């Protein structure tokens, strides 16, 4: 509350560390469905169904230009990528499996880097 604060967690490395995580996600062999925005002209249904499209290249640009206020807003966009994928893709498809794999990979790196 006013003039009453918990001890200051050091957040000075968060930007660098989210960039490293994002590099590791970008270079994973199963990243290919997620590297670029879904082409809304060429993929029927996507525009109407997926209210907030997100992809690794869009996260990279937001990261690089100070559009994440804190590390939690960064994780919310990474998770959005996988939540969108599960909304649109069957679990038993190459893309569906890719999304599960990547979400697992992300959540481990997130825990090991920050928790």
């Amino acid at each position: 509350s006013m003039s009453v604060k918990k001890p200051k967690r050091d957040d000075s490395k968060d930007l660098a560390l989210c960039s490293m995580i994002l590099t590791e996600m970008e270079t994973h062999e199963d990243a290919w469905p997620f590297l670029l925005p879904v082409n809304l002209k060429l993929v029927p249904g996507y525009k109407k169904v997926i209210k907030k499209p997100m992809d690794f290249s869009t996260i990279r640009e937001k990261l690089s230009s100070g559009q994440y206020p804190n590390l939690e807003t960064f994780a919310l966009d990474v998770r959005l990528v996988f939540d969108n994928c599960e909304t649109f893709n069957e679990d038993d498809s190459d893309i569906g499996r890719a999304g599960h794999n990547m979400r697992k990979y992300f959540e481990k790196k997130w825990t090991d880097t920050f928790k």
